[PDB]
C-alpha cells in the first residue's frame, strides 16, 4: 500500500548478503507493485513460507554502546533495499492478499499471529518501539499507538516473538509498565529513566489476545509466585504498593495492592510472601502495623531510639506466631487476617519454634 | 511569497519517491512563481485536492533514538526538493490564490482548516514545534508565535490534524501546558524537562477555534470525568492544586482549583472524585482538613507518631460518611460542603455500610 523506502534498481539482500536485484516499481491506482529478480537455483530454494522485509537508507545504528555500520555497497546507501528469510508459519501471509506483502521492517515481517492489542487509559508512558520484557528479557515490542475518541482510551497494538506467543497471552496475563518514581518511596528503577519497558506476568487459560494495561506494580517483579494473603484494616495509614512485610525484622514479602472492601467499612490489603518464607505464616499469625518511629517518653529518664529503618519511609506490617504446642495449619491462598493496632508486648517473649 | 529552499533543477518527490522534475524558478515583483514537470499519465492522476510541500537540504533527522537518513539522490542533497500528496478537503487551498501555494513543510501542507489560535499571557514555556497532546497522543502542534504589544499578550497559532479537528476545538476546550515543577509538591513530570507539550481537555458546543491558554493543571490528567465537588473553607491552609482527597486513607481524587468566593469571606475549593469512587460521597459526607503531622503530647507518658505520609507534603482533605439507616442521596454536580476544622473522634467508630 505504501512504499516509502523502495527505489528502483536497489539490491536484494539475504542474511545481510547480496543475491538478487530489485528491478521495477510498477504503480497501480490502489496498491503499488514491486518486481524482484532472483537466480533460478535460488528461486527453487524460495519457499511459500517466506517473508520479505525492506529497509531504506543508511542507519547509523547508534544503540548506546556500538554504532558500527555493516559492510554495505552503494546500492543500499543510494537506494532502499529489500531483504528476505524463511520462517515456519508464514503461510497466512500468502493466504491474505493476492501476492506477497512487503513489510516496512524486520519486526513487522515477524508480526504474523504474534500481534496483540492493549487498552490503556493514558499513553503518556507508552512509545512506539517500546520493548515488552519478561524477567529483563526482550520478548515483545509495541509497534503502533491508536487513539480512539469514541471510547476515550488508547489502543496499543504490540507484537510478540513466535517462541513466546504460545507461552504468553494465555489469559490472566498482566501487562504493566515500569516507570521512574519520585515520591515518599525510594526509587529502585534507574534504567527506566533512560529507556522504559513493560513488565509482564504470564497466565493460564484461553488465548485471549486482548488485554488491559494495568497500573505500575512493584511487588510483582521481586516477590513472585508466592502465597497471597489478604488482611483487612480499618485505616490505610502509611501502607502502599511496595510496602514490605517483616518477620523478626527480615523482609519476607511486600504488599501487592490496596482496594476498598465489598462493603466500604474495611480496606483490604493484598500481599505475597516468598516461597522459602511461605511456611512461616500459620492460621494463628497476628499482624500489627509497624510504621514510622515509635518511642516512649520518659519522665524520670528519657530513652529514645532512631533506627533509620525502612519502615519509617514505607510503613510495614510485622508479625510473629504465638506459641502453641499443637501447630495450626498453613495459611490458605485466600484468608482474611485481623491487623492489631498496638504492637503486642508478648511477641519478644513468644519464642515460637518454627522448623524447616 | 517566500522560497528559502527552492532551487532550480531539483527533483519532484511523491511518497519520498522520485517522479517529476522542478524546472524553473520564474520570479515576479510581488510573488515568485515555480514551474514543475510531471508525466502525462500522472498529471491525469493529479487531483484538484492535491497539496504541494517543499523541503530543502539534508536533514539528519536526529529525534532522540534514530537519526537514519533515507535513500536519497544527490538532487535533494544539492537542491531543495518538492514532494506532494492528495488529501480529502484541500479544495480551499485552490479557492485561495491564483495558483497552488507551496507550503514550507509537510506540517503546513496539512494546515487547512485545522489552524487554531491561542491567547497566552506568558510565552516563556511555549515554543515553535511544540506538540499538542491528548492522553499522550500527538494530535496537534504550535507552528508560530506572534507577540502583540497593543494588547500585552502572545497569540500562539497552532494546527490540528484533520482526524481530530472536528472532535476537538468544540468550545469549552481547555488548553494547558505541562511543565517541570520544583516546589513544596513533589515532581511527577520528567519527560517535560527534556520536551514539554500541551495537555488538552475536549469540550462540547460550537466550533469556536479561538482559545485562551489556561494555567498548568495537575488534577485533570489523572482524575478525569469525575463528580465535581465544591467545598468552602475559611482558610486556604496547606491546600493546593494536586492536593489529594482521601477516603479511609485511600486517595480517591484531587483538588482541581482554588478560587475566592463570590463574596470574599470563604475560599472555594474545587475537587473531582473518580468514577469508581463517585458513589462513596453522599449528601451527609462531612469533610475535615488532614494536613501535616498531628500528634498529642503526653504528660504521664508521651505517644508520638510520624507516618511519613503524603498529607504532610501536600495537605489533604479526608472524609467519611456518618451512619444513617436511611441513606442520603448522591452528591450533586454542584453542591457546597462545610469543612470541619477538627477531626471528629466518631469517624473511627462510625462503621457506615456503603455497598457496590
Amino acid at each position: 500500500e505504501t512504499l516509502p523506502d523502495v527505489q528502483a534498481g536497489s539490491v536484494v539482500l539475504y542474511r545481510k548478503f547480496e543475491v538478487g536485484e530489485v528491478i521495477t516499481v510498477r504503480p497501480r491506482a490502489n496498491a503499488f507493485d514491486i518486481d524482484l529478480h532472483i537466480k533460478p537455483e535460488y528461486r527453487n530454494l524460495l519457499t511459500s513460507n517466506s517473508v520479505f522485509w525492506a529497509e531504506g537508507g543508511a542507519k547509523v545504528q547508534l544503540n548506546g554502546s556500538g554504532l558500527t555500520v555493516q559492510a554495505s555497497p552503494l546500492s543500499r546507501a543510494l537506494k532502499g533495499a529489500i531483504s528476505f528469510d524463511n520462517l515456519s508459519g508464514a503461510s497466512a501471509s500468502q493466504r491474505k492478499g493476492d501476492k506477497r506483502i512487503l513489510y516496512a521492517s524486520e519486526t513487522a515481517a515477524r508480526a504474523v499471529g504474534g500481534q496483540i492489542t492493549l487498552h490503556a487509559f493514558d499513553a503518556g508512558k507508552l512509545a512506539v518501539g517500546m520493548p515488552i520484557r519478561y524477567l529483563g528479557i526482550d520478548i515483545g515490542q509495541i509497534q503502533t499507538l491508536d487513539l480512539i475518541t469514541a471510547r476515550n482510551e488508547v489502543q496499543a497494538k504490540a507484537v510478540l516473538y513466535p517462541e513466546y506467543v504460545q507461552t504468553f497471552a494465555r489469559g490472566g496475563t498482566r501487562f504493566s509498565v515500569v516507570t521512574p518514581q519520585i515520591s515518599a518511596a525510594g526509587v529502585e528503577h534507574l534504567d527506566t529513566i533512560l529507556q522504559p519497558y513493560i513488565n509482564v506476568e504470564p497466565g493460564r487459560g484461553n488465548p485471549r489476545r486482548d488485554f488491559e494495561l494495568q497500573e505500575a506494580t512493584i511487588t510483582d517483579s521481586r516477590y513472585l509466585d508466592g502465597l497471597s494473603i489478604i488482611v483487612e484494616a480499618p485505616e490505610a495509614g502509611s501502607l502502599g504498593i511496595g510496602t514490605p512485610v517483616l518477620f523478626r525484622g527480615l523482609e519476607v514479602g511486600t504488599v501487592t495492592g490496596m482496594t476498598l472492601g465489598t462493603l466500604s467499612d474495611r480496606v483490604m490489603i493484598a500481599m505475597r510472601i516468598s516461597k522459602r518464607y511461605q511456611h512461616l505464616v500459620r492460621n494463628n499469625s497476628v499482624f500489627w502495623l509497624a510504621s514510622g518511629y515509635s518511642l516512649d517518653f520518659g519522665l524520670t529518664g528519657g530513652v529514645v531510639k532512631t533506627g533509620t529503618f525502612n519502615q519509617f519511609i514505607r510503613g510495614g506490617i510485622a508479625f510473629a506466631t504465638p506459641p502453641g504446642t499443637p501447630l495450626a495449619p498453613k495459611a490458605q491462598e485466600g484468608k482474611h487476617f485481623l491487623l492489631q493496632e498496638s504492637e503486642p508486648k508478648e511477641w519478644r517473649e513468644w519464642g515460637t519454634a518454627l522448623p524447616k
